[PDB]
DNA sequence: GTGGGCGTGGCACAGGTAAAAAGGGC
DNA sequence: GCCCTTTTTACCTGTGCCACGCCCAC
């Protein structure tokens, strides 16, 4: 047939865009009480919620979300037309917004500067600036109720809360797992089907995401960060040094409590165990 | 032949700044 | 609508758990 609104995919078979389109349903589930819309933010769910508010708003047809002012929909709207409408007078690239050519101007001469007074940011106005300022005072005005941690954003400060509540609202429809974001469970979904996009330009390998891809090719970097002061040696990761720590003492914290065997890492007591079971 | 030390894979994850995107006085 | 202000999301990379393949001691 043809693509997808939400990805864009190509699709050979009206199936294959079906079975994928529901990708997408696990990703989101802030469903609208009133009308089903998803969103995967809730954030987002309350932008749609103002068409059933008897204020007026400015709906975008495409995806359900509205706004408080016409001017904010129009420029919105520039995600799903990919229009550039702000052209950089100088040099000619194009931007979706404002704010967007006015951070550029600062990589041509001229440009208004606002200079971090205490390290080598610079902003390309008075809120952003001020913004950056707290880094150095430590302000941080979002603060966490039960720990007591501060962050920049109540944005920040609730994505944080997901340590406390362990909360897991992206489902896999296939296997039933629940992950605290979406682009896990997009990863998740990636494995299941073996789509590795990420690839290793030395030796080829295929990963499911960038993290694993970065970690991997530490092996081929040789950087090995973590130095035992005991002996030299290096690691790749800060539990292998841990791990190694303890090889020094001789503590094997780990016994079976079927045969009385004892192991330094989890791992070889958990593989262990399975010759019982 | 077997089992376990060893390094690293697979996974679900946090929290930082960069970037995008919504908000607003007039 | 301009001109920013303010909020929300993307991108990045280190994290610890157990699993897996390799290999040598036994
Ligand atoms: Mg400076
Ligand atoms: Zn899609
Ligand atoms: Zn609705
Ligand atoms: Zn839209
Ligand atoms: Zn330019
Ligand atoms: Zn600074
Ligand atoms: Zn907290
Ligand atoms: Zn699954
Ligand atoms: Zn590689
Ligand atoms: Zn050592
Ligand atoms: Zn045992």
């Amino acid at each position: 047939p043809h693509k997808c609104k939400e990805c864009g995919k190509a699709f050979h078979t009206p199936s294959q865009l079906s079975h994928h389109q529901k990708l997408h349903v696990g990703e989101k589930p802030y469903k609208c009480q009133e009308c089903g819309k998803a969103f995967p933010s809730n954030a987002q769910l309350s932008l749609h919620h103002r068409v059933h508010t008897d204020e007026k708003c400015f709906e975008c047809k495409e995806c359900g979300k509205a706004f408080m002012r016409p001017s904010h929909l129009l420029r919105h709207q520039r995600i799903h037309t990919g229009e550039k409408p702000h052209k950089c007078k100088e040099c000619g690239k194009a931007f979706r917004y404002d704010t967007q050519l006015s951070l550029h101007l600062l990589t041509h001469a001229g440009a208004r500067r606002f200079e971090c007074k205490d390290c080598d940011k610079v902003y390309s106005c008075a809120s952003q600036l001020a913004l950056h300022q707290m880094s150095h005072t430590g302000e941080k005005p979002h603060k966490c109720k039960e720990c007591g941690k501060g962050f920049i954003s109540d944005s920040h400060l609730l994505r944080h809360q997901s340590v406390h509540t362990g909360e897991t609202p992206y489902k896999c429809k296939e296997c039933g797992k629940g992950f605290r974001r979406g682009s896990e469970l997009a990863r998740h979904q990636r494995a299941h089907s073996g789509d590795k996009p990420y690839k290793c330009k030395e030796c080829g390998k295929s990963f499911t995401c960038t993290t694993e891809l970065f970690r991997h090719q530490k092996v081929h970097t040789g950087d090995r960060p973590h130095k035992c002061k005991e002996c030299g040696k290096a690691f790749i990761r800060r539990s292998e040094l841990t791990h190694h720590e303890r090889s020094h003492s001789g503590e094997k914290p780990y016994e079976c409590k079927e045969c009385g065997k004892t192991f330094g890492r989890g791992s070889e007591l958990s593989r262990h165990q399975k010759i019982h079971t």
